[PDB]
């Protein structure tokens, strides 16, 4: 039989803020549920290689199914959000992560066992309670991206990678936070490469 | 439906026109071999999805080496120059094509394989003479979209994709022809879905 080898060297777990997402000159809907907690969403599981470089959209044949993560969609509802217009239920967003990412770690992973592992590492990595506790709080204050970094290094034990946008009065601010988890999806490690996060050296955190 | 490959569902066989390609607001370069013939030449072979997305990246350890393709250089020198800044060999625009798309398809078509499989198909489409034999030329006048769908359908059998780009003056012009393929590289078939062209009903077919 034909031995493949796997496509991707190690992932990014994603997380955005919604404060941050919600305030830009482009249209954000909260889910038909009503306003998300105030608490960081998961963006996506990314499978990455270490040259920067990502595949994406790796299995055609392997749709997105619902039915398998049933179980899961509770979790989902509260930790993974959709905040694009029109105000959605979800669906089309983790299908959508699904599609382009999941399915190029299905070696790894199948549907429940990639939902899951984004569930735990959520519930793992807290980081609104992180920087809340030292003293970084969604509260519209500028801070330093070192002061972000450092507090969620002290805390997990790796070093994160963060990426800023821009609101509508042209301020730099916190947007989404990458952390590394092995090839191997087992454990933590250090990212081997980080993309640009654009920020400036003090950005905001808004409040939402 | 029927499917022929399975990561991906068919392949999209792009060429360019350098009359396009060179007088946008952009720089363009002839490569070291000189300035090409005026004639089509070969953007790349790529594996594509019948929702309309597309794999890439799928394999960052499979790096493009001309030794792979020693035999097909010739060919690839005329029928696949690279008109990016600065001049070039061609050798990156080839490696590019190769890691964002030909990986895609590495369980199909080795590198020389993909390589040889788009320079046959260009000499099985000759673009420019079903063009000019249907009185569409590359004179800088204005042809109707339809009219150039309709000449390379009457031709191969099957409807072109086709997209435009825009001129100095701002003026939409026939930029790429997309023709699809089965996932197994073998026959040409009807595209299941193609590219936005972003045309007008009367684009330009720019001098070289
Ligand atoms: N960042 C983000 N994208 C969302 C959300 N809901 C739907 N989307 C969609 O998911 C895409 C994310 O693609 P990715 O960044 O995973 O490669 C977006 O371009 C958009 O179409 C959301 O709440 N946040
Ligand atoms: N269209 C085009 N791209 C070229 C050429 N030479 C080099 N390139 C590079 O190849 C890339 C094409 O990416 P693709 O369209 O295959 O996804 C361009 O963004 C550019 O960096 C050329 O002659 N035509």
């Amino acid at each position: 039989y034909v031995e493949f080898a796997q496509d991707f060297d190690f992932f990014y777990f994603v997380q955005q803020w919604p404060g941050s997402y919600c305030d830009t000159k482009q249209s954000c809907c909260y889910p038909k549920t009503g306003k998300p907690a105030s608490d960081f969403g998961i963006h996506g599981l990314w499978p990455n290689n270490n040259d920067g470089s990502y595949p994406s959209n790796c299995d055609s044949n392997s749709p997105y199914d619902q039915s398998q993560v049933s179980d899961l969609i509770s979790r989902m509802q509260q930790n993974w959000p959709t905040l694009a217009c029109p105000s959605g239920t979800g669906s089309a967003f983790w299908s959508h992560e699904w599609e382009k990412h999941g399915t190029c770690a299905e070696n790894v992973f199948d549907q429940h066992g990639y939902f899951k592992k984004a569930l735990d590492l959520k519930n793992q990595i807290n980081l609104l309670e992180i920087l809340q506790g030292a003293g970084i709080h969604p509260d519209g204050g500028f801070y330093s991206l070192n002061s972000i970094k450092n507090a969620i290094r002290s805390a997990i034990g790796y070093a994160p990678g963060i990426e800023c946008n821009v609101d509508e009065s042209g301020n730099s601010q916190l947007y989404q936070i990458y952390i590394c988890v092995d090839g191997s999806g087992s454990n933590l490690i250090e990212c081997p490469i980080f993309p640009r996060g654009k920020c400036g050296s003090s950005i905001e955190f808004p409040t939402f």
